[PDB]
């Protein structure tokens, strides 16, 4: 089918956007694992794994819309301790969020609501699973303190 | 069956406190999950259910008795940090306690055995569960100190 | 995450808007049972089960927004005859319609896509099974008669 | 065991007004099933299982107290209309109900607990079972006039 | 195989008359389950499958014939009310079995025996099933009336 | 309830444009079949299918909303090769997902959110199963030839 | 029982009629056996499997009919190339249809109404699966090739 | 439906040719078992089933045609000696075939094919099992006596 | 919870009182099974399980009530023979019921009811399990000789 | 452990020449699937996975050596038609083995024998499945024609 | 086989290095058994087992190159405290890991290629599973602390 | 994949080396089995099959390298007695063991390490279960005389 110019362009950007995150929760989950937190690498592949669906639910879009998918990932940032990595996945969800309530807007008003839906099924995951998880983990952090917390993910 | 009009009238002063103990665990138990606290989440949930349980029986028992239902839970004060809901659910629980023994002896006064029976049954519960279980953690946050204790609650 | 405060105060009203239906269905449903119309109580246990999960997704999404759910639910006039209870279950659900909607647009105007989405849901829920539901029962008294139609709900 | 001779002279009292229900309600559910309501006789089939508990609890509890079982039961009135049969239970149950309350009081006067205990459980029995299925019954026949109700018993 | 040019123009009028009776059957159970009277919902949902199974048998047997099926049903005409429905499904079976009856006999005259038998097995399910079952309906409401009717519908 | 009146006519639009597809590849799918290629029937005889689940749908929904529904279907246009088929299921599509986009926005301008998703559900389907589907064989025509294409449809 | 002399000679004629149908479908699907087309071969042997059945049911219906079987089968003409194959399979199902069809209106004409059914169900099998099947392979040819058709049948 | 009153008639008269094939059935059957021929009582019992089955479907048929049954058997004739037996069930057999087959003309001279088609099937039951195997029972008698026939049907 | 100081003593008391019944019961099965006597092992077997099961029910009330368990057993005086043994064990039983009696009371006065419900269910094991058991016994022995009783019990 | 940092830097080399391998998979496959080639979409598949397990291995490699992984992937050139495609995969799986063969002189240089044997793993993996599997395809293009080979892949 | 005299005598001295890692293994996990760290216990049970099995297959290529095992292990010193067992146990792998690499340069240089493979898979044991988990724990208590890695350990 | 001229030509004379292997494990085993001693049989079986999965893993190498595989054996020498056949498969397994490491060197000097792995893998299962094997076998008959250990392998 013939995509809007504007909507093909622009789900290449969350695509690329995707793919980094997929990376950027690719290189945490391991490094928490080769750190001894299995439960933050068990956590940290579950998003990976997520990220990488919706790489693949927007590659897919782009094809059926006949655009040229995008397949270089964004620029990522990974932290070097727990507390940095923890505040680079805080970033880019924030980031996620936003990039994709611009993308429904501009589905919205292309008249794209299939591209729309498939946008507002990610930001719904990227706030309810990623966010919410994340400032969950904040959260113990402040209430119990780094050593209690980071034991506990072991 | 024609209740008499006392008993009624207390049952139905029951029934709005334990509507309200509902509510009260009911937003306790989401906070606690919201913070990321599952085993609180759990035992907070389970309550709200018990406290379901019980309005449930005060309702159809007043309306056996030919009363009129007061649906209105009484005014709840849910805590803001974890010490002060611990805190509130033990005022709660004292208060319910302290409720259902005057109710217990109104029933023996206007010779309502089952009724009485009912309120018993539901005093066991807010004694040996509710009020046993607060008990309990309140007294590990002394011994361990509250970050040890909230650790254990993940 | 930080919602936008009209979003959160109106969520809030939708929140008491829910607790007062819960609370409706709660003592329609008992009232049907005690009356030995075994399945009315079923179908409006149901609504109330469906009305308590309905307060939980609002409560939850109301605190990852980091706001302070309300709890105290809105008024609620049950009736006191059959008749009466259909009709103030009827003025319910349309109210709830109405509320949702305006919530769908608020949400639509903040740019919370998601908290818009949890809305619509449940709009689909209350006219697609409540409003439609009650609509089969009245419809049901005015084809065959009360004293029929209350005899195929024992 | 050595009874008390007042506890163990109402304990009889109690048991020959139970070895009437359950003859009452021997009739009762044999003459519904012959007039062809299968549902009305299931019912009150179970009233006389239930009865014949009733009386086999209180004849052992007397033999325990060392007294002698009265085995006479009271006179009964049944109905021969199926509205006589239900103004009979519904004035039999009034009865038990009231014996129970008074012998109740009795045991807690003599310090028999265990007795007592014994009639609040047949108390319980006869209120939230018998009384309500029959103000159930009569409810129905209110709502939706004689025939339809009878109707819905074959 | 090349059939001759009026069987296969008549099985082309009966395949219209099926188009118009299985959308018939689909919009008066959709219009008795949105009444709430689920068996008569079942029902001719179960009539509108089996015309569109006799629907599929004319289509394939004119394209065997190496004809052309015409595909635009017949004009239909829906009740608006259970008795109108009745009457107008009263009315369509009348009908096909009349446009069915004549095809047999033309079958016949062009030795086309094949599409005769074909005729006649639609023409037992249109008699013994849906002409049979309507009778019943009809019979029924004059022997109780139409609430009682009504009611058993539900 | 009470639908708006330009929603319900819309609905109408698109339930007859339904009633019209279904048909559509009601034909074509027996047609395939007829002519051997059992790969083809079955795909279009699925399309068949889901387009009567979205006329159902569409019906249901103008019951709900008090609508009175349109059951002719629209005028179809089946091919009678191969090449035409597919380019008149191409053209079907096209149409559909234009129609559908129109009602979209229609039923957001009369806040009819409900219906509104409705559609959106339908329009994925026409989307993301029909149309890409039917862009696929095309595309494989295209890089094989017709013959190889048809011979693997047996 | 004694059967009408003309239509034990004529069910004697279809019966050597379908002892030549059984050989010919033998003798091709050998051939395409040996060949290696495993799909043909599959298919001719289901075929001469039914003609075998066919002329069981003729041979048994002359001897209840007090006839004296006529067991040698007519000529046959079995194709040398899979064109000529078909062209042999079209030319004997046309003939057997025609001989079918003349008996069918002799069984009538002399009140032998079960030899009839059993004819008319012998032809519905000639028509609707080996005609159709046959045409069917044609058909394909036409539309993909001999080199593609025969490939799709190894 | 109202069916033709000389079909209507003339079903009257098979179905009490069927209640009559019923009874001689019944009273042969239990002849030969009371003599000790289990295996001629199985047979003759599965043909008084049969008959049954047979006079039912006229039954309900006539009903359905808006007839009124004739109830009477036609008169019967049993046999008083194995060889007596055999020639009454050989006479019954033959007398049905007839009856049928004028039937069967004057269904269709007044096209009520479906009446028709229900007689051609007892038609069939009446040549290929009933006449078949008695025809069979004869045969074996003149090829090995009497006697030894007799012994094979204990 | 803050117990009432009259109810803790008491509670202690019967906690006492229990630990010497256990231990009692402990040493008596002991020697019935010394002896020879299996089923008198048991069941004193059983008693001690039980009481065990008091003791704890009242320490752990105790605990909760913010008391200090008193965990001396009382004095215990088994008997040397059957017959000592027996009286021993009745005269333990009237103890603990006349010390259970008086808690009950004692409950009751200090508005304990939950400790009150306890004893009382332990004053139902004590008399009808215990007592009525034992004097089950010396019955049996009254009735038949100590001789044939003992046999009776190996 | 301290790895040789020449070691590290060439590792991270392979791991963005893996990310890179995997990302061209990635969209290959989905690519193949949008054109209607669902076992070429299942073979790019299993080949981007594999990649992905191999990248995995270098970055937990990486990290046991005390490196910091780089997640860059190497610039990827998909093709745009099938020959491009097939040609672009087999320029990559070249430079892969070449670049891993480097690889693996290096480690054994540096005296790092197990990530040498993790190279020679990945090795046998790039020859013996993606460079095997390509060249087969390559091969079968050739003998039978790029139209025949595709309708394979289907 | 007749093996080269200085890769046997370098198996032995492999050989008793991995007798001493086993016992060194065996008396640290036993000593975490003692202190309560079951955890602990697991772990060096398991890296017991491994070089026992290590050993094992020194021990068995030894006996095949028909040289004569050295079976004195290598002196231990194994730590007093758990800072000083982990330190013990870092030192054991690198120097195991240390003399792996030298043998298997000497076996590449004496052609054993078999015992070469042999001892890369002890390394990779040695470093991907002891070097490994060892830093893990040791980074954890960098990270938690001492006292609550312990903890983490029971 | 293009290959090294030296490395192909090298892995031929593996190739024929093995295929002869494979062949003289074929003779010996059958004359075993021939002489009674089925475990030799059972044994030397074994060795064939696992020299065909030798020679096949080089063959489809050679294939993947694109060079012509050299399918003569190289000439076998097979014993006459027991002890010649030992002594031919020991000379056999020597010289495969020297080529073998050759052919390791040979592939190592030319960067084929795919191919190289092959070889030690081969390597590894002569040495370890062939060559060990054999040895074996001959030590056992130093150690009981040949007699008893030809005894031993019936
Ligand atoms: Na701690
Ligand atoms: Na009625
Ligand atoms: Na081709
Ligand atoms: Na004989």
């Amino acid at each position: 089918m013939q995509g809007h110019p504007e909507v093909i362009d622009y789900l290449n950007t969350l695509l690329t956007g995707e793919l980094a995150a997929r990376d950027q929760y690719f290189i945490h989950s391991r490094m928490y694992e080769d750190w001894g937190f299995s439960k933050l690498y068990e956590r940290l592949n579950h998003e990976m794994e997520e990220e990488t669906q919706h790489a693949d639910a927007l590659l897919r879009r782009i094809l059926l819309l006949e655009g040229t998918p995008r397949m270089r990932p964004d620029d990522i940032h990974p932290g070097t301790t727990v507390p940095e990595m923890l505040e680079a996945d805080l970033k880019l969800e924030r980031h996620v969020r936003a990039a994709l309530a611009k993308g429904i807007a501009l589905c919205e008003q292309h008249k794209d609501f299939v591209s729309r839906d498939i946008l507002k099924a990610q930001l719904a995951d990227t706030e309810e699973d990623h966010a919410y998880w994340l400032e969950q983990q904040l959260g113990l952090i402040a209430r119990m303190g780094l050593e209690n917390y980071l034991q506990s993910q072991i």
